[PDB]
């Protein structure tokens, strides 16, 4: 099966899709656009979004379902029925924190204001309920490692940007972070992507 | 399995897991709130938020979670796993749009306009990709119901309430709506839940 990622030259929200590839060894066109480019192509899409994921000739959209797909019968997956609730409702508390940020704002101030509102005032709250939730555990969910873990690698990495401060008090969520970057696969993957921001 | 759902006395974000319920027959207790007892509860969540599904004193929070935990090798969830991704896909893409509405704003001048902007500019944009997403096929994924379908008419019930005529000109989505809600046991659950306007 022949796959084709679309996504603007960031990790944001396609990363976990990079993971997923790099920790199941599958190869992929990894099609990075400008915006000079995007509505050209937006214009032709469903729901005119991205990432999407064209497996076959068939356009996949939302990265959340496509990661979901992806590690569906794998390792990556819940090992039991209710852990694979909860590795869905991680990634969709982590999800719905990082899509509060107005990424797309052109006015800076007002962008600069809602970062700075949301990393001082509701990161902290959501660090300590993941701190909480992964206890002394070795992982977020069961005895192994979930896309849930990478996802919080990746989500922590860019808040870490604006706010690197963030896990001072939460020495073991910066363990969990190191023990994912430490699983060959992803390490490969990170040494060799493209360096970016975002 | 003994289910408890927790959740305000609204369809909200608990409806889905509702309708899931009567449509697989399976039995909980639907517990309603009110806000006097809402902080008592919320400290005991690891993430305070609702809705919650406990399950055998096993906790479960994040509404799509559960809904999909729920659907888990049922024809609801969809056939194939393509499939299930795109079930995926659409109920993401209508959670995402709902979660741009102001529910909680004090401001009731602010909430009335930036309803009336989501509802006037964002609301028919994603009608138009919608409706030619379910062209004239009878459901949106597949040759049956999902919870995806499910979720249309959930989602389109709380936007009516805010513009009437808001699918005057898109007559497949209001046939999609009428399936959905004439299928026996939502059909029941519709005349039986109590009377809410969110
Ligand atoms: C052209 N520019 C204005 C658009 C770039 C959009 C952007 O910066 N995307 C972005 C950048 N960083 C993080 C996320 C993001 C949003 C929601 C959930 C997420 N999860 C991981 C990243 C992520 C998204
Ligand atoms: C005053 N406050 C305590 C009540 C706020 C509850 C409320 O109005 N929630 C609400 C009401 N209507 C729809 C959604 C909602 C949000 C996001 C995705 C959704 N999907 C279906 C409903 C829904 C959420
Ligand atoms: N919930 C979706 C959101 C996708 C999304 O909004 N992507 C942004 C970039 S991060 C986008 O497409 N922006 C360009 C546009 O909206 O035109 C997902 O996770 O895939
Ligand atoms: N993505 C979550 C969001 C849940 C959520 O935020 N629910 C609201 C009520 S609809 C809430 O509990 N808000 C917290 C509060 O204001 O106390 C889900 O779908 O379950
Ligand atoms: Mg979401």
């Amino acid at each position: 099966p022949n796959y084709k990622l679309t996504y603007f030259n960031m990790r944001g929200r396609a990363e976990i899709i990079r993971y997923i590839f790099a920790y199941l060894d599958i190869q992929y066109e990894d099609h990075r656009i400008e915006q000079a480019d995007w509505p050209e192509i937006k214009s032709t899409l469903p729901f005119g979004k991205i990432p999407i994921l064209e497996v076959d000739g068939l356009t996949l959209h939302q990265s959340l379902a496509i990661a979901r797909y992806l590690t569906k019968n794998t390792d990556l997956a819940g090992n039991t029925e209710m852990e694979q609730c909860h590795v869905d409702a991680i990634v969709d508390t982590l999800d719905d924190f990082m899509s509060c940020f107005p990424w797309a704002e052109k006015k800076q101030d007002v962008k600069e204001q809602m970062f700075n509102e949301l990393l001082t005032y509701n990161a902290p709250h959501l660090m300590q309920d993941l701190d909480t939730y992964l206890g002394g555990r070795e992982w977020l969910i069961g005895n192994s490692v979930t896309w849930a873990d990478f996802y919080w690698e990746i989500c922590s990495t860019t808040l870490l940007v604006f706010k690197p401060d963030l896990l001072d008090n939460h020495p073991r969520l910066v363990t969990l972070r190191k023990k994912v970057q430490a699983i060959p696969a992803v390490a490969n993957w990170i040494k060799r992507r493209p360096q970016t921001k975002l």
